[PDB]
């Protein structure tokens, strides 16, 4: 079996991606941020705070005739940007474009913290890293990816995020009329339960390629790109006025510049970013500095490779029993 969804930017920016989601009997259908960076499917509900719920869909368990209450399970999740939620678990017939997973875990948020709340467009995140980071206590629970993978055709799933533009989330196969030329494979630690990958360099602009490994994980639920300091630095040098700003918490740069591409290496290929990809618009209305899509990842602890970079190419998360991440042009 397979299955195919449209995904779509929440905002001008690209701030954010959300795909309808089918929960329940009869459907209940929400729209949620697909996340390679984490592995709970959690949703807002009919159980969360009500002063927590501002213009968001919520998952009703008590109308759907397949939702069973997973007694005794409870589950709550911390995200690298202070981001977290928590509250109980459901079982529920799930279905992604066609795909269907009966019994999967639907985690109902009864506590969600306030960048949530306002964030009218989201309402819930499917999480398709490893399942080893399913925060369900005390039974963990598997992804959608992982309850599919016996069904699917391929135990592939690949994003195809657009730039301004809606794009597609496929679970089962690869569609060679979505990228040019070829795909190329590198390896996948799973040791820290991301998809986590080495890059073989980088070029800023039309400069030299500088060969070094930068590893990091590909996540789709992270908008910006972040790398080391030195190569963060190498970029923004190249931006007439650009400054990292402690205020404003990362680079800025005058708004009437133009950026250079960003190229990153994925074995002997390349994956071009264009400039304008990395631009993220004025840090205040009004105003004439812009905050940088590229940021350094020093506070961070590990390297991202967000929708930033992930929406310059065709991308393939495979989950085979060795899984691989494969990178093409497109
Ligand atoms: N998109 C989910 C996510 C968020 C933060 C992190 C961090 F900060 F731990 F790297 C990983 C994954
Ligand atoms: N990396 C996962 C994630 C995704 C979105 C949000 C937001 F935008 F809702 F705050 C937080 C955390």
């Amino acid at each position: 079996s397979t299955g195919s969804a449209t995904t779509t930017p929440i905002d001008s920016l690209d701030d954010a991606y959300i795909t309808p989601v089918q929960i329940g009997t009869p459907a209940q259908t929400l729209n949620l941020d697909f996340d390679t960076g984490s592995s709970d499917l959690w949703v807002f509900s009919s159980e969360t705070t009500a002063s927590e719920v501002d213009g968001q869909t919520i998952y009703t368990p008590s109308k759907s005739t397949t939702a069973k209450l997973l007694s005794g399970a409870t589950w709550s999740i911390s995200y690298g940007d202070g981001s977290s939620s928590s509250g109980d678990v459901y079982t529920d017939t799930v279905s992604v474009g066609g795909l269907t997973v009966t019994g999967q875990a639907v985690e109902s948020a009864k506590k969600v913290s306030s960048s949530f709340t306002e964030d009218s467009t989201i309402d819930g995140l499917l999480g398709l890293a490893f399942s080893t980071l399913n925060t369900v206590s005390p039974t963990q629970q598997k992804t959608f990816f992982d309850n599919a993978k016996a069904s699917l055709d391929s135990p592939v799933f690949t994003a195809d995020l657009g730039y301004h533009a809606p794009g597609t989330y496929n679970f089962g196969f690869i569609d060679t009329t979505a990228y040019t030329g070829s795909i190329t494979y590198t390896a996948v630690s799973t040791k820290q339960g991301f998809w986590e990958w080495t890059s073989t360099g980088y070029a800023v602009g039309s400069g030299t390629f500088k060969s070094t490994s930068i590893d990091g994980i590909a996540d789709t639920g992270t908008t910006l790109l972040y790398l080391p300091a030195t190569v963060v630095s190498a970029y923004w040098a190249q931006v007439s006025g650009a400054k990292s700003s402690s205020s404003v918490g990362g680079y800025v740069f005058p708004c009437s510049a133009t950026l250079p591409s960003f190229t990153f290496g994925v074995g002997s290929a390349r994956i071009v970013i264009p400039g304008d990809y990395i631009d993220f618009g004025p840090i205040s209305t009004g105003s004439s500095s812009c905050f940088g899509g590229i940021q350094s990842s020093a506070g961070i602890g590990i390297n991202i490779f967000g929708d930033v970079a992930l929406k310059a190419a065709f991308v393939v998360f495979n989950g085979a029993t060795t899984p691989t991440l494969g990178f093409a042009s497109k």
